[PDB]
């Protein structure tokens, strides 16, 4: 299965899969870079048996909780990876919050993200994350 | 855990949660029911400890292929569960095909599923599904 | 064209569609009812020839500024309009925050709204609005 | 108003805003570059007085029907327009069709787009669609 590894996006986060097998797979989420109080336990799903020349239908979760921090939020991506000699996943995300009744409606947030097996240099993290940081950095 | 047990929408699909701990849970999702044709293995994440007076958030995914068939496609849920006497689920769902380069602008469908522990009735499932079915149907 | 006139949710707000021809449409979007501080211009586009036995391909754009208050958010809502005796509007919307650069993840919410044609009741506004205000209600 | 004039994305379809006045714009929206078939007409809105240090909160329609083609679906941008020296909208645009009750479930596709006055070169639009077309490019 190609969907193990390390990943990498643009803005410094960094995906781990530790383990692949029959459709699941299991790891870790950094929004940062080597340090416990960011990393998060991740487990998702793929297909295991993709049509001739498409890319990998995936999808996995993260709850942004772990021993010293809570958001109280859950995020979830979706979308393929894709083959080849440039390994990619492409993905649109959802990130949502616990809620009063009133506030449900500003329960969940959307965007968008790219994942790539080169780790982009620091001067390109920091153009990026100038230009707008759009993965999710939820604080507290 | 309060996300233990068993989950109906108004279209007759069925999601059941066999274990949850520690932030994390397992079990399957049926599109239909009692059939093991259409049951698929789920995995997601919540928020092991809530904020006082809010919701749960919660995140999970489910790979639409079994030992019986393959949709080559994938869908996660996001959004959170809300106790009370009254006990939901209310989320977005978001269903990500494998596909060629050029076709990667139709890879992902999006839309809105609720559930709860009140079982629908049959002639409720049919006049719901009848006003249109909004929940995920991939065939083949 | 059949989306000409008065469309309600089930929490409280009111679309008036006061002209439309030739694939636009142009009325007002309340969150509130009669009351000139909570309404503001909407403008759209729809599907004006659309297949045989199938729904109305239709959107439409708010921005959340009038005479009296900005909330510095635009909303968009994508759906169809679907005919016959029981006519409805099934929609997912969108509501899109400016922001600094690195407040960019958090600039876009997601949701779902449907609109009938039937006025709901006061009573059933509570009762839907208890269980959670799911449309957008952006303040200040 | 700074969202006036001539928009490219990376894959090669051209945005027009020919009017942009008290929160409205108007103008076309090409899928291609040059040809009056997949020209499609564009109508939206934006905040007219934005927070200072912030982008301006847009959004907008376009209806894929014309005299010459006609696809059944609308679509709908939401984001915002970014100034400075480097003028950006950043979008996640919906895309409807209409659809049977049945089919309601597949009738919005999601995506992402991003906005630039630099007209890319026709080798980054090749380079850029061989890597997978984003935008939305609905046949027929």
């Amino acid at each position: 299965p190609g969907i193990l590894g390390t990943w990498y996006n643009q803005l410094g986060s960094v995906m781990v899969v530790t383990r692949a097998a029959n459709g699941g797979f299991v790891g870790t989420y950094e929004s940062a870079v080597g340090n416990a109080e960011k990393r998060y336990v991740m487990t998702g799903r793929y297909d295991s048996a993709p049509a001739d020349g498409t890319g990998t239908a995936v999808g996995w979760t993260v709850a942004y909780r772990n021993a010293h921090r809570n958001a109280h939020s859950v995020a979830t991506w979706s979308g393929q990876y894709v083959g080849g000699s440039q390994e990619r996943i492409v993905t649109q995300w959802l990130l949502s919050y616990g809620t009063t009744p009133a506030d449900q409606w500003k329960s969940t947030f959307l965007g968008h993200d790219e994942f790539t097996r080169v780790k982009p240099s620091a001067a390109d993290v920091e153009k990026a994350r100038q230009l707008g940081v759009t993965s999710a950095n939820p604080p507290a």
